């Protein structure tokens, strides 16, 4: 499993910040738009891309506030992250898209796809985000620690000052042990302990036990979007997962029109980090079917 970043940086002036993206493959065909979520950047997709570069264009940003993207001392709501987003997309022309989407860059990506269904010719998604109804819907072993993370005091102390969401949850969410090279790319963005910011208002702002009530009917509205639309999706999961463990993926298999899941062993929550080989080969084999309208 590769530790480079072999990607020319690419920066779009949006909403008075600079964007970094990744930008590589042909111009003439619909891109495909990876979208990484908490803390990481487009570091993440760094296995992926190559498997999906020698047929589609692969665009991969770095969220405001993170990556080498500029990070502005701004509350990075998720309201803040839909308009730089949506601001990032429109400056780079794109009309229709495929989207490969995780985490926080899933609830954008589903939250995109919702408001511009047209525009979305496919969604391969893996550990995305839907409504956690209640706390004991969290996984037991996580529970402690993000209501931990949901507090003003604690969880800022554990998060921006302690650096808790980089040294410790990062890791704990890959099952393979991540190389100080690989830990050293995720963590040069928030070297500085003030930029750490949106590593904990997205913990705060996740929709669970009914909390934060907008999040929460957001993300409702975009999965009543998704149980109903005929977009193709491909989900992949792993054993034993996190967000989406085996069973609930089975159940999506069931529940969400044409959608396709793949197996990828064993995994928690940061998949690409344990199979980034299959996902982007999967990606690129479930691609061609997509282009007929
Ligand atoms: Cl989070």
């Amino acid at each position: 499993i590769g530790t480079g970043f072999p990607f020319d940086p690419h920066y779009v002036e949006v909403l008075g910040e600079r964007m970094h993206y990744v930008d590589v493959g042909p111009r003439d065909g619909t891109p495909v738009l990876f979208l990484h979520g908490n803390p990481t950047s487009s570091y993440l997709w760094r296995n992926i891309i190559p498997h999906v570069a020698p047929s589609h264009r692969c665009i991969a940003p770095d969220l405001i506030g993170m990556g080498k993207s500029d990070k502005p001392d701004l509350d990075y709501f998720f309201d803040d992250h839909v308009r730089y987003l949506d601001a990032f997309i429109e400056a780079l022309g794109l009309e229709e898209v495929v989207l490969v989407i995780h985490d926080w860059g899933s609830a954008l990506g589903f939250h995109w796809a919702k408001r511009n269904p047209e525009r979305v010719k496919g969604i391969a998604c893996m550990e995305f985000i839907r409504p956690i109804p209640t706390w004991d819907e969290w996984p037991e072993f996580a529970r402690e620690l993000f209501q931990a993370f949901r507090t003003a005091d604690v969880g800022r102390e554990l998060i921006i000052d302690q650096n808790a969401f980089i040294e410790q949850v990062l890791p704990k969410g890959v099952v393979r042990p991540l190389t100080e090279v690989e830990m050293d790319h995720y963590r040069e963005p928030f070297l500085k302990p003030v930029d750490r910011e949106p590593l904990w208002r997205f913990p705060n702002e996740l929709p669970i036990a009914g909390e934060p009530a907008n999040i929460v009917a957001l993300v409702e509205a975009y999965m009543n979007w998704l149980h109903q639309s005929p977009v193709p999706k491909l989900l992949f999961w792993g054993t034993p997962g996190v967000l989406i463990p085996p069973a609930e993926a089975a159940r999506l298999a069931e529940s969400l029109p044409n959608c396709k899941t793949v197996d990828i062993g064993p995994g928690l929550h940061y998949l690409q980090e344990d199979n980034p080989d299959l996902i982007g080969s999967e990606i690129a084999r479930w691609l061609p079917a997509l282009h007929h309208h």
